[PDB]
């Protein structure tokens, strides 16, 4: 029982099914294996062991696997790429995203970091040891991390260096906000997301009270971007294959901390796309006739502090997000490669 930091190939592994046509089934069908029909976890009794979820590879190889998922499923009618224009199909498909698994082969093994307020950073003294991480859904999306886990006590705070403002944070909350959003059956692309206001004042009323126990009570406070492509402007996911962008003015400018109802955001499908992938622009088509619904949990948010405002009495804050390392992140947190001996 010796073991030292490492980085092996990880596999993948899933409850896929078979005959499911949905993407992420298929695609774990072929590239991972049945989940472990018994696993179980070895307590390491007073160990301590140092993490980091900011230099972490299992984020990259998850990150790999993710965009050779999309790049095999979700593929656009054109992408303008760099001066190329590839022309491929675009066949309207089934999208939902499912539990991925990241295993150890022999000779490593992952340890699980169960202090219940561990930030994602340096010593952790409840330490486990599994072969698999758990299910993580790998969910594409900007400002709100949604469908995730949550926190088991306080509102935790995600950050390689605070005092960086140029380093994003990730809200880890403690109670889940249900967003559920909607493109009503037939301006084909105009859709909306509600959101309960009161539930979600009372969760951004915490996390700001969070902020302030790490930032010297300086005020805090809430804005839109400053400036983007609009897939960082406006929260940006996918729902059954269509790409929603929704304006969150409303959900970080109000401060609202007579408001108190249903919060209703506006939200356009759009076909044209920044890929997050990479670098370039992607095309689809229009979207699926019907309604197009998804009722997500958000679990946490991806947050940018202003810089430049350190000989104010203020902390100004913006919903971030389009590296999609920091939403795998954001629950492999806990986990850590090391090979055995
Ligand atoms: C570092 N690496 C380089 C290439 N790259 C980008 O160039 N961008 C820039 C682009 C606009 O500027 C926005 C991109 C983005 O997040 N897109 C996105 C697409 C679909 C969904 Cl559903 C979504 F949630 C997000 C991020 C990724 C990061
Ligand atoms: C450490 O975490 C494990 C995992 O659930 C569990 O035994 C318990 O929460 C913790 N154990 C102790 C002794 O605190
Ligand atoms: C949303 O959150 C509730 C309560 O926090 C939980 O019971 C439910 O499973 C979550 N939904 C999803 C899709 O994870
Ligand atoms: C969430 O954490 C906050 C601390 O930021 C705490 O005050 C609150 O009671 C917690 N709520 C839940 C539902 O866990
Ligand atoms: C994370 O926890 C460690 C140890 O408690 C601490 O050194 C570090 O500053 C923390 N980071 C954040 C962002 O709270
Ligand atoms: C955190 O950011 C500050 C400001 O840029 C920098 O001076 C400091 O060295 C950083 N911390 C580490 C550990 O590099
Ligand atoms: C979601 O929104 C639609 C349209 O407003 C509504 O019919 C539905 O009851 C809402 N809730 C759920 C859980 O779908
Ligand atoms: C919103 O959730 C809050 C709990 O904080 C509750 O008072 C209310 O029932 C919910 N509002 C609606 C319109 O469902
Ligand atoms: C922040 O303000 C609270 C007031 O409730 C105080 O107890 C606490 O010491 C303050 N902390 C810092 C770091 O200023
Ligand atoms: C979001 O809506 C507000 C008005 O409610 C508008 O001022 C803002 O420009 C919109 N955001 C974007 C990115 O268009
Ligand atoms: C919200 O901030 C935006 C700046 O992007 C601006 O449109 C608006 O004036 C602010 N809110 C209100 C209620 O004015
Ligand atoms: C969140 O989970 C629900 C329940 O499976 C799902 O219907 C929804 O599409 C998920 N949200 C996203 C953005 O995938
Ligand atoms: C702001 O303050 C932090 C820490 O106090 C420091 O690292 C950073 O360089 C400062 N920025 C400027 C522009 O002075």
């Amino acid at each position: 029982p010796v073991w030292k930091d490492a980085d092996t190939t990880l596999f993948c592994a899933s409850d896929a099914k078979a005959y499911e046509t949905e993407v992420h089934n298929v695609w774990a069908t072929h590239a991972c294996v049945p989940t472990d029909p018994n696993p179980q976890e070895i307590h390491l009794e007073n160990v301590t062991e140092n993490f980091n979820m900011w230099k972490n590879n299992m984020v990259e190889q998850m990150h790999e696997d993710i965009i050779s998922l999309w790049d095999q499923s979700l593929q656009p009618c054109v992408k303008l790429t760099g001066g190329s224009v590839i022309k491929q199909a675009c066949p309207k498909i089934s999208f939902d995203p499912i539990p991925i698994h990241y295993c150890t082969p022999a000779g490593y093994v992952i340890l699980k970091c169960n202090d219940k307020n561990f930030n994602g950073t340096g010593p952790c003294k409840n330490v486990s040891s599994v072969q698999c991480t758990h299910g993580i859904k790998p969910v594409v999306s900007t400002q709100l991390l949604l469908n995730g886990s949550l926190a088991e006590e306080e509102i935790i705070i995600r950050s390689e260096n605070l005092t960086n403002n140029a380093k994003t944070i990730i809200v880890h909350l403690n109670k889940s906000v249900e967003i559920n959003c909607t493109r009503p059956s037939n301006d084909i692309r105009k859709a909306y997301c509600e959101i309960n206001g009161t539930k979600w004042n009372k969760v951004l009323k915490q996390v700001t009270e969070k902020l302030k126990e790490h930032f010297n009570n300086k005020t805090i406070i809430f804005q839109p971007p400053s400036g983007g492509d609009l897939e960082i402007t406006m929260h940006t996911f996918n729902c059954r294959g269509e790409f929603f962008y929704c304006n969150t003015t409303q959900l970080f400018n109000n401060t609202c901390i007579g408001c108190n109802g249903t919060i209703t955001l506006p939200c356009k499908i759009k076909q044209i796309i920044n890929m997050w992938q990479g670098t370039g622009q992607a095309m689809y088509a229009p979207p699926i006739d019907g309604k197009i619904n998804c009722v997500s949990n958000i679990t946490g948010i991806l947050l940018t502090r202003d810089g430049g405002a350190n000989n104010t009495s203020n902390e100004t804050f913006r919903p971030g997000g389009g590296d999609m390392r920091d939403n795998w992140r954001s629950e492999l947190y806990k986990y850590k490669v090391v090979q055995i001996e």
